[PDB]
């Protein structure tokens, strides 16, 4: 996949060799669904005034690459939470939690109030990797498009790993004649 996964970053890229950072804590990157860092999550006023009902933890634990949240943390605010441990590096198999992330998001959207954070420490790269596959799997985008409308919404940037794992869900989903042409 580094044909596939240099493309990608070629979408990503500021053509400097550098990938813009964040601009602000948290974007709505497609309808219903914010992409945010741990300073958002970590701030209950601000979720219930954007309307926030779920938050996904995309970089649940306790070092200073994750944040140390829980269900608890959110249980007088009425918001429902799912936690996943990950690892930014490129040998975090992401891709096992892809199903798990894109039904909590669904469980979300299907009532038509929800909305959802998914965050990571940044809102750079795991957060990031999961609504893509979440756009993929359930709105049927190919992965060029799914990242490109979340780019221009935020500045991303999946590891390279991360990329390789959405490329892979990719030729899965078009062998499968799951994406819209």
């Amino acid at each position: 996949f580094e044909l596939s996964v240099q493309d990608l970053n070629d979408l990503l890229s500021d053509g400097s060799g550098c990938y813009s950072l964040p601009s602000q804590p948290c974007n709505e990157v497609t309808p219903r669904i914010y992409v945010g860092n741990a300073s958002v999550a970590q701030d209950i006023p601000k979720l219930q005034k954007l309307g926030i009902t779920h938050v996904l933890n995309a970089a649940e634990g306790r070092s200073f690459m994750h944040v140390n949240t829980n269900a608890n943390f959110y249980k007088d605010s009425g918001i429902t939470y799912l936690g996943i441990k990950a690892n930014d590096t490129q040998e975090f198999n992401l891709s096992a939690y892809f199903e798990r992330a894109a039904d909590f998001i669904d469980q979300a959207l299907a009532q038509k109030n929800g909305r959802v954070l998914v965050h990571c420490r940044e809102g750079y790269s795991r957060s990031p990797t999961l609504v893509i596959a979440y756009l993929m799997m359930r709105q049927k985008m190919d992965v060029k498009s799914a990242l490109s409308i979340v780019r221009q919404n935020r500045e991303i940037g999946p590891n390279d790993g991360f990329l390789a794992q959405l490329c892979q869900l990719n030729d899965r989903l078009a062998k499968e004649g799951k994406l819209k042409p």
